[PDB]
């Protein structure tokens, strides 16, 4: 229907459109990018604050790069809070990272999926606690 000023009529020769299989996918990809990078209006949006603990494999595993792995997750509405190290066992100390997610954009999916891929440096990803804000 109506989107950006028009709805379906061609008044703009700046867009080539094209009727192609890959083009169709790319047309939709344009909307995905607009919905993701834009449409994010600040309002009373629900948020979750999840405390995950990033546990390293060994002392040799660097704690700062553990934090770096989590802090490089780029999603609009994925906010990082304070992180602290909690010493637990022999050698292994866990990094507790607070993440604040804007629920109407970013689900925990993004953080859960990404940090479990980061398990190349992280031994296991444990959940410390879940809080709503």
């Amino acid at each position: 229907g109506p989107g950006s000023e028009d709805d379906d009529i061609d008044l703009f020769g700046s867009d080539n459109e094209e009727e192609d299989k890959e083009a169709a996918q790319l047309r939709e990809e344009r909307l995905r990018q607009y919905a993701e990078k834009k449409a994010k209006k600040p309002a009373l949006v629900a948020k979750s604050s999840i405390l995950l603990d990033v546990k390293p494999w060994d002392d040799e595993t660097d704690m700062a790069q553990l934090e770096a792995c989590v802090r490089s997750i780029q999603l609009d509405g994925l906010v990082w809070g304070a992180s602290k190290l909690v010493p637990v066992g022999y050698g292994i100390r866990k990094l507790q990272i607070q993440c604040v997610v804007e629920d109407d954009k970013v689900g925990t999916d993004l953080l859960e999926e990404e940090i479990t891929k980061f398990e190349e440096h992280v031994q296991s990803v444990d959940i410390a606690a879940f809080n709503k804000i």
